[PDB]
């Protein structure tokens, strides 16, 4: 399934680049480069979720060649949206690598031009929806879903960045309540709600209450996914994660620091105060050592188990009348 | 009219900030700040063009309070789009001031976070269209117009930036053909076509051929407007323009350098080669002095006259069945 999804990318790049209007040539070329470098090399889970859910929600007699093409394309739209956000997120977080290669903006000859490049990736979403879904009943529902999920992700990023001012001790700000708001908005809407909801609209499941019920499950899964992202920022294997962690030196409201603040002794609070939020390797190591001294890996592992049980309880409550398998396949993939 | 348009901004900021969901509070606050700093202080010509054209194209018996509100809001959408692009353009062009104050990203405590802030301004366009135009016949036409004009502006910005690589002599690239493509895409679609076309759709003028005819006039006006922007980058009064010029030190394909290359002697070409595209004030002054020695102000002034006559000839050819006054009021404003 992931090999089939990735094979459809050649076709996407081909239709996005067919406007070559020789004049715009050299920017179409650059657009190819941005797409090749930036939407390829991930696991493709968010885009595949659209396709998997589409096949589970749509009656097989309605799954002809062209409706399947529209599903693959919408899944690539979700991946282009993630590519838009990541590019810009790597600039703002001062990140070094992404998916096992240097962040696009560190590429010599790119730099802050990456800002345009990211806006273009966003623009491609709507070009693809027009090329493929324009005459479908769900066209406007999808455009609106993508725009709303962007807005919600940018609100989240705003909070992320206001809670993490550079060069400024922000520990008082780092609370559970605040953390939960950050991750709801910055990650949960676009990573989980968006692709399932997109498949739902394509299948003609438009009801407010069915979308609300699906959202109840999916926003909690997204919360877990971001907690996991925070854990792996520091404790993940960078040959697996494909990215260097910057949360400590970026002064982020990570699940780790939140959990640390609620366990630290007043001596340990001062260690964090003196070392969090700074570029010095030795300072970052003191924080990591405090996390390790507080058995934060053990705490994450227990949370992963408790979170799983909680999400499965919500699937029991809220999945119907959708197939639980939609949610269960997602759970398998993120608690893997 | 500009005082009425500006008065409606309080209401726009109020509806954009009514989601205060206490959790997202502090990002709504920041969103207010971004809107107050970044969509205010211009001349508002692009947003007013929507309103002026709306009143001229819509039968007065159809211009009730609420349809007029929708026109003011769509005009603010066009201004939010310009605010999105300028913010990001000031980062990528390394600009110092905008509208008589420091560029938002130079504000201490903003910096590259301005990237998110700009994406949020874009997002506000679609929130306003949904809040105000959702049940109108032209809703989808407007969303599609705004998205398309963004795409086209980002393609233009891509070309602008590829033709102007930092630290790299690009004079061979700087041709009339290339310049015309740049400005068509980066400026002409969103500054002129966009607001008139928006008013056209609101008035129920949806025809392909009427939009094409309007576009014929408006893209040429936009070409002139960018040529004027290039001229004033170096020769404008910064107490009038409100911005410091960076085209020479940014290595831009400005109308000025294009015109200089077609008049320069081989000695003068080498002066440009040795001094264009560099941060040193003394080098920038050599280029300005070469422009002045080539009587480029005199050339711009003659071009302004010839361009005016050309645009008026196109209004004669292509305005009907729209009122010429729509185009003539625009011409007055840009050749002012
Ligand atoms: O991939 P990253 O940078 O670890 C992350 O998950 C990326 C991201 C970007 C935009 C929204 N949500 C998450 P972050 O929040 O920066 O820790
Ligand atoms: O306001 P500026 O920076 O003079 C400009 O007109 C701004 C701009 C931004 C985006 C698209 N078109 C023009 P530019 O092209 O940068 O010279
Ligand atoms: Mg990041
Ligand atoms: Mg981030
Ligand atoms: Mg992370
Ligand atoms: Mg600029
Ligand atoms: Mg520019
Ligand atoms: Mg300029």
């Amino acid at each position: 399934e992931k090999q089939d999804f990735v094979q459809h990318f050649s076709q996407i790049v081909r239709v996005l680049t067919e406007d070559e209007h020789p004049e715009i040539g050299d920017a179409i070329a650059r657009l190819k480069e941005v797409l090749e470098y930036n939407a390829i090399g991930g696991k493709y889970n968010r885009g595949l979720t659209v396709v998997v859910a589409f096949r589970e929600l749509v009656e097989p007699r309605k799954q002809d060649a062209d409706s399947l093409q529209r599903a693959w394309t919408v899944g690539w739209c979700v991946e282009l949206l993630q590519a838009f956000f990541l590019v810009a997120d790597d600039i703002m977080d001062s990140s070094l690598t992404r998916r096992g290669q240097i962040c696009w903006y560190q590429k010599p000859g790119v730099g802050l031009d990456a800002i345009n490049d990211a806006n273009l990736l966003e623009a491609c979403i709507y070009r693809l929806l027009k090329l493929y879904c324009r005459e479908q009943p769900y066209y406007l529902n999808l455009i609106e879903l993508f725009l709303q999920s962007s807005y919600q992700t940018e609100i989240g990023q705003t909070l992320d960045l206001l809670t993490a001012p550079q060069g400024n001790v922000d520990l008082v700000r780092f609370t559970e309540k605040r953390y939960k708001s950050i991750v709801k908005y910055k990650t949960a809407f676009y990573s989980f709600y968006l692709p399932i909801a997109a498949a739902m609209y394509m299948a003609g499941i438009d009801g407010e209450k069915e979308h609300a019920n699906a959202k109840k499950i999916l926003l909690e899964m997204g919360e877990f996914f971001q907690i996991q992202d925070d854990y792996l920022d520091l404790f993940g294997d960078p040959s697996v994660t494909g990215k260097i962690g910057t949360d400590i030196q970026d002064n982020k409201c990570s699940w780790l620091v939140v959990q640390c603040l609620q366990r630290a002794t007043p001596e340990q609070y001062q260690i964090l105060k003196e070392n969090y939020g700074q570029k010095e390797a030795e300072k970052v190591a003191r924080v990591k050592a405090l996390y390790e001294e507080l058995d934060l890996p053990a705490v994450f592992l227990q949370y992963e188990e408790d979170s799983y049980s909680h999400i499965m309880a919500l699937i029991e409550q809220y999945a119907a009348p959708l197939p639980p398998a939609v949610f269960l396949g997602l759970a398998r993939k993120i608690y893997k």
